[PDB]
């Protein structure tokens, strides 16, 4: 299990930075976000090859303990065995993550937590970097 | 009160470096680290104007939840209102602490610990990085 954080106070509209080196034989990672275990504005899940799935970005929400409506991405830039760095920032309607190779997606923040508090890494990325801007 | 963070995984050897904001009215603050909250091997707390310390860098451990006996340091190259890096490092004597402007001092690893996993926060310095070497 991966780096955990706590009191972050993450304020809307600020950055949050990750770095980390993604492993030559890796199958998935996990980006935590939220105010707790239980309770996640943001499961960033890219999966090289895990439950059935090739290169695709898993996300979805925890309220609760209850884990949401799952939705996946069409744009997966990450390689296997390389650096990269995910930027996440959020306000009251969505997140907004910014990927390598330019991509940037959102997803609809269904909590309502007034700031991110916690992250949590997991799985095949090896945290190098952490910036709260 | 600030950033708490766990399952760090730092080695002997590896530099955990923390970037961060010294309060404009600054009296105080701490980093910690160790295995958890109770056994820590570093207790990092310059004292700007604290507990009759005036400019001076107080460390100390927690060993099962006991205090161990301070150690004053002799060098104090932090100010109010200003940007400061701390990197540190351990072995199976000591740890290594570099401050800024070229400073460092060691303090003796009195729980022998193998791994640094725990790390937090506290008084008048607002983390912005972290970064593992
Ligand atoms: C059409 C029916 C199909 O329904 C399937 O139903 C599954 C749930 O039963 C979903 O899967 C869950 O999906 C959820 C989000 O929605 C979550 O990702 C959750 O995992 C939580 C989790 C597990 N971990 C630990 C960890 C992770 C990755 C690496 C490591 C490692 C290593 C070595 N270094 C460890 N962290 N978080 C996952 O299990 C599938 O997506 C889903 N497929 C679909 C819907 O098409
Ligand atoms: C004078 C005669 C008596 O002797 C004094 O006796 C005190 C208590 O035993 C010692 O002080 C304790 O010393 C310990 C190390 O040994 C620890 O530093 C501990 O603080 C734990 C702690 C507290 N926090 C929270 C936090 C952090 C920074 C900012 C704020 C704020 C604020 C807005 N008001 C809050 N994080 N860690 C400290 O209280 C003094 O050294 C000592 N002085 C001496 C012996 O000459």
């Amino acid at each position: 299990c991966g780096l955990v954080a706590s009191n972050l106070n993450l304020k809307p509209g600020e950055c949050l930075r990750v770095r980390g080196e993604v492993a030559p034989d890796a199958k998935s990672f996990v980006l935590n976000l939220g105010k707790d275990s239980n309770n996640l504005c943001l499961h960033f899940n890219p999966r090289f090859n895990a439950h059935g799935d090739a290169n695709t970005i898993v996300c979805n929400s925890k309220d609760g303990g209850a884990w949401g409506t799952e939705q996946r991405e069409a744009v997966f830039p990450f390689q296997p065995g390389s650096v990269a760095e995910v930027c996440i920032t959020f306000d009251q309607a969505n997140l907004t993550v910014k990927l390598p190779d330019g991509y940037e997606f959102k997803f609809p923040n269904r909590l309502n937590l007034e700031a991110i508090n916690y992250m949590a890494a997991d799985g095949d990325f090896k945290i190098k970097c952490v910036a709260f801007d």
